[PDB]
């Protein structure tokens, strides 16, 4: 019941905001509103809900009552004004772009993007009429410097793979402010637990709930939170007429279910991280460790000035890469071989010979990946039976 | 028989096609993959799944064995090669024309369109530098001499509202088949047990599951079924990197259910359809009837030669106008006051008092609304009391 | 939002009794309370609740929204006051069962009874000091011999397995009304749509709505409906207590989804039976048919009196016996060979050689079990191919 | 993945045991077998399927590959050899003691049961000639005096209500053992991850999986770990054809996500209540408390003997009797009044004015009931909400 406004916890508020039991029959659990449309008593309200004069729903894919709960609590956690629920994170990631952007705007981005963004930019909104430019989010004098009068929004992750490059968020707002630039911040990694771009001065954040916010990796989802003024365009446009990728009220329901141990699941995570980096960080086998716990990491004070909590994803480099990397992979046996990450699972994965295999060497180092960089998401198992699992396969990668 | 092998008739394949219990642990119904992601054996044989030379899964939002059992009975029930699922029936319209639509591109467009795809055109990719043209699809004169070098798509409905205006589905893709053009025929209201536009000549159609195919209204989801080679592109390009309108496989699952019994629900749609067409033909309150049907409908032979019954859907006039069209509305008792269609229930509106009620006249009557038309889903209850309903109404709205 | 305004038609009560989406804010399809607990505003409401001066809910192994639903539609559709929603089938019956029972009762079954329902009867309540004498229910005067003061409930299904053996339902409430006994009757195969003992002096029917009702066997449920003083003492005791047959609030919605198509599949179901049945007859390896159909059926006037049609279950005696059996079941392509009915899929049996595959013949044919007898669940296919496929397995049982 | 019960860990063991992604497809997340028979490749792989010979399902009321993992996986934590899915804690309890007891058979009972177990013992079973008899499980002394050669199984929860009372399980399974009595133990509260009854001696484990396993209040479930021999009998009797209380898959599937979190929620489920128990404890407005994690709890070596951790549940004591519960109960505003317990929100209930407001102060304290006993689950929010509520109601309840 207790609301947000960010007064009870957490934990509370990831629970319990924007839901009353006594509001729906005593339901402890909301009921989920499975249905694509809803009727009208008199045709006049039809209407004044059609012209929001009248506060209520007529089909799903606009709004949906289930969709709305998440989209609250969403809200409420990242300390926004407005949630949307969509069908994936690159749903969420689209439908934002596609609404916020026309031909002639610039968009800057940060230097690393998630692949299927980075393909959606440069060879889906980029060939409508859409300027991109990649600069360092880090570097404010670079940004600043990159900052035309078409450059309408400026997009990046943080942190960002492969080394968990992080971004100024307060510094790149302060920038995008005074330009009337909008900031976007893909915040899947951290989620609102570890991070809050909102309150750093970013506009917008999205997220692919289908990773950390689900949890348990049975849905794939986008959330995208911030001002209303900005969250009603999106739903109206992008979500509505563009994308079309409306959320389950099943899967909003699955997600919702996820997110009431968010706070668990992420102090495991980033517990079980922590102790895995260091034991990596101790190996003779291991030539670098990009894991913003570790003090040596390059951006450790900003970092720990943004997120409460170093999360859970480790990105390493093997000496000798390819091939140990290969043989590292093929070792594991309790961590899964495979991409995505945020789930009770441990995952894992080797680009050099996975994503990136086909590449050639000179392709994957001109392009940014090393050839014994292998990234981690580290699960919710017992840290002995994961330290146990990379130590066995560490040897077998000799 | 089970779909494909030999030639199994329609229910046959609605049913079966595309499984066999024997392979999946003997499981009547298809187990449900409610997972996000996938594992591999060997890092090679991921690399093998990526490059494409591996069949098999990793991701979800790419592709999902439960979304590929849908895809494959609805490309066999539409006569296509391949099928694609997706969140939203505007998910599947926007990710094919996504797809095949780049700036300097023209697309010809029916007469009349959905109202969020028409949005989508002319305040979506429209506005992202492609040429956008309305011409009347069943003047294959004037759909000719609007060929241009830059067309490169022609889109329709076949029905199309708020009259159930017809296209020549063969002629337009013969005009097409001579001047290059891509056509997507939207196949919504038929399905393809009424019509099949890929037997026709189409090269793609795209539906609104979330209606008929459905059929109880408690999903929202889109199908595309088409060429291999165009539902490919549209897979990784429109899905996978512009729309992220990812079908829950839950969803998919509850979609083939209802699919299992399309034929059934669809020969019942149109009986009900019929009677109380004709019934609605001899009301002294009627001025006008838009049902393929009734021998006066104006395209009634092409219809009779596109589509195997003429649909559950109704469209009719009111002497009255608005007041008249508002107070039939209020009226009713079994059929239900809401937008959609294609659901075991009735569903009634009239744009005129409930989407475009702010309007004025004369702005309504621009859009080509008429004061007192209604649009009746015929849904699945008992003709008589339909009846029942709908003659209270109209004495209701002297 | 009919089923109750004024007796509507089945289809109309199938689709809409007990639901106006005007109470669940417009929703059309209802929202599903998947929710084991139910708060209180006050602890005063709470103790109405559970004294039952109060209408609401606790806790959903008792009493749930959804389940609510369904038993108030299924009751319409049987005819009967109240409804209860079980796990399954046998969960509908032996929660009846344990609570009109008790030790020294006597119990009046049908000749013949659905294999663990005959289990548990035998070797369960049974072994609790209940007394079971078996009669034939179509032989009032039999049965009025059997009649002792120590019977207090009469139990048969019907038809009934292996012959189609009808009971003379009317007639044997006649003499429980006279000796003060409970007539429980199991109308899984008819379904409400076909038949309804309850019209007929019966005092409460059971359901395996894992059959005909879900129709699509994607879920197990059971139906208890009757007078709301047996049902509520069922519910309050054999569910609950002695039994714990709680049906899942998903599986319940599915349910109803499944019955929104009752009367079409039905439909489909008897008169693709019907042709078969036919079929069958004319073909020399057959030697005896067991359907309600053909007017060679023994009780085919009590049938018809009782019956709305046929129903879509044949079973017939093959020459050849368990060697021409194993043959047809093994070449059928398209007939699957599983236990169960009432799906959308044909299901077929040979009971000699696969449940009773065990005994001998002698045991088999002491247990009413034929050598040659196959039962086939006629479904919704193309009777083309299902003649096709029978066709070509007679050809293989020779 | 990583089962073998025991080593490895049990976080590990909750979110891998039985399940290895790449004997299905690779599917991280199992699928969901949401089907309710299974087909034969031919007559004479069922029929060695129906004699035991053949691996392989049929039906689900009988076995389902999704229950089955969920049973694998609960037979890990428990330390068990086999483990059954159920539809609810009551379908466990019930199936388990029907296939156990026969008339003349004698049980001995904890002196204090869950309200539907204590129905079911006395006016079920209890009224089919099984001879019941409340021993303080705690008193080894007063259990072997009640020994006798008619005592068939040993049954009782702990800690159990409303003191949260322990009993010696090793010491009643000693006893046990020595006469030939079968002690089955509720393990509901605790969970496999705070006690495992099998390991102290005990011979089956039942659970009210609708509570901690679950821990979203979603589903209704149940579940029964102990022998193979022992589970098998249960399954093939009590759930077959006693009870039918079959568990859906989807929530078979809802509860395994459940246990993925278990070790986490437990954890703080026990962190929250040990804060609000001392704080109790200092309260002028109570006279006692009861929670296992108190130095001054009664049992409290006992209870450290057996449970890892004090639990989430506490009960406490209002000096003002059932004025001041009410008080209290009505004032609580992030709490919930309703019954159930091991949700990730908190519950409170007062039986006095609750389920047990009918009562007088009559039996009310000759069960136990004292006027001001309060019983709370503790549930995941912040616990500075959970305080002030508490503390705030506290104020109220004066």
């Amino acid at each position: 019941m207790h609301g947000s406004n960010k007064l009870p916890g957490f934990a509370t508020r990831a629970i319990h905001h924007g839901y009353d039991p006594q509001d729906h029959g005593g339901a402890l659990v909301p009921p989920v509103y499975q249905t694509a449309t809803f009727t009208f008593p008199t045709v006049e309200y039809g209407a004044a809900c059609f012209a929001g004069e009248q506060a209520g729903h007529f089909y799903s894919r606009i709004s949906n009552p289930t969709l709305n709960l998440l989209e609250a609590r969403m809200a409420s956690l990242e300390g926004g004004e407005a949630g949307l629920a969509l069908a994936s994170g690159m749903g969420a990631i689209t439908s934002t772009l596609w609404t916020l952007l026309r031909p002639g705007d610039e968009v800057l981005l940060g230097n690393t993007l998630y692949g299927c963004t980075f393909a959606f930019l440069h060879h889906g909104i980029g060939e409508f009429g859409v300027k991109l430019r990649h600069v360092d989010m880090a570097d404010l004098q670079a940004l600043e410097a990159a900052m035309t009068p078409a450059t309408r929004v400026i997009y990046f992750e943080s942190p960002a793979n492969p080394n968990m490059h992080m971004a100024d968020i307060a510094g790149v707002a302060k920038i995008a402010r005074k330009h009337g630039a909008t900031v976007v911040v893909d915040n899947t990694y951290c989620t609102p637990y570890l991070q809050r771009p909102l309150e750093l001065g970013a506009d917008l954040v999205v997220h692919s709930a289908t990773k950390y916010l689900s949890g348990h990796g049975d849905i794939t989802a986008g959330i995208v939170v911030g001002s209303q003024a900005l969250v009603d365009r999106i739903r109206l446009q992008g979500l509505k007429d563009m994308t079309g990728a409306v959320l389950s009220p099943h899967d909003a329901a699955l997600l919702m279910r996820g997110i009431k141990t968010l706070n668990l699941r992420m102090d495991r995570h980033c517990a079980n991280a922590q102790v895995l980096a260091e034991f990596l960080a101790r190996q003779p086998q291991v030539e670098l460790i990009h894991y913003p716990g570790l003090a040596s990491f390059p951006q450790y004070t900003l970092a720990r000035q943004q997120m409460s909590q170093p999360g859970g994803m480790i990105a390493f480099e093997l000496k000798g890469g390819i091939g140990a990397g290969r043989r590292f992979m093929n070792a594991l046996q309790l961590f899964s071989r495979a991409v995505s990450l945020g789930d009770a699972e441990s995952l894992a994965q080797h680009p050099a010979s996975m994503t990136h295999s086909s590449y050639t060497p000179e392709e994957r180092a001109h392009y940014g990946i090393s050839e014994g960089l292998v990234r981690l998401s580290v699960g919710l198992e017992d840290i002995d039976d994961l330290l146990a699992d990379v130590q066995q396969a560490l040897k077998a990668s000799a």
